[PDB]
């Protein structure tokens, strides 16, 4: 799990979820015990791919430059961007929490595949290479199709050691710079990692 699967999309459609999950998830430029996702390489894959059950429809970026902020703060600032930038697929402060919720559990979470952690010798500070795969129903207007939102999170920010966002909080402050990618899909039933 190189994203982490949140889908708000009907059953019948999950296991197509599962395969736009593990396309994705072979994408990564892994190097130096860390491992990141890959744009270049997850774009042109995408951007020659011939079917019908799978179609690039966008992409886009955005970067929240450091600045001292409140975890809460940046998030739902995310949330602003990922639901404008795609008002075809996130709505309302209903994501702003699954994306908060990872933060504050930071510490266990990183136990998974699709949160890479990385400091920096003499900066002294570290960041976050986080990815998330959204994907809900297009709507009973198209049961088949499904929407899929690649997402990738970066949040750099002034701590040195690893414990060190352990216990954070919605509240916390601290010198956040985040980078924004999200590649969306439109995906039928069947589709299938080629």
């Amino acid at each position: 799990n190189v994203f982490q699967p949140v889908d708000q999309l009907p059953e019948d459609l999950i296991p197509s979820s599962i395969q736009v999950l593990k396309f994705s998830g072979k994408y990564l430029k892994l190097e130096q015990d860390k491992a990141y996702f890959d744009w270049p390489g997850f774009k042109t894959a995408i951007d020659n791919y011939t079917g019908e059950d799978l179609s690039f429809d966008k992409y886009d970026q955005s970067t929240i430059n450091q600045q001292s902020q409140e975890v809460g703060a940046m998030v739902d600032k995310i949330a602003k961007f990922l639901h404008d930038a795609f008002a075809a697929v996130v709505d309302l402060s209903k994501l702003a929490a699954i994306i908060l919720n990872t933060f504050t559990n930071l510490e266990e979470e990183s136990s998974s595949g699709f949160l890479q952690f990385n400091t920096n010798n003499v900066k002294k500070n570290s960041s976050w290479e986080y990815r998330v795969l959204f994907s809900v129903p297009f709507g009973d207007n198209a049961p088949s199709y499904f929407y899929s939102l690649v997402t990738t999170i970066l949040i750099t920010a002034d701590i040195e050691e690893k414990t060190g966002w352990w216990g954070l909080t919605s509240s916390t402050k601290k010198n956040f710079a985040v980078q924004i990618d999200a590649l969306e899909l439109v995906v039928k039933k069947g589709f299938k990692a080629p």
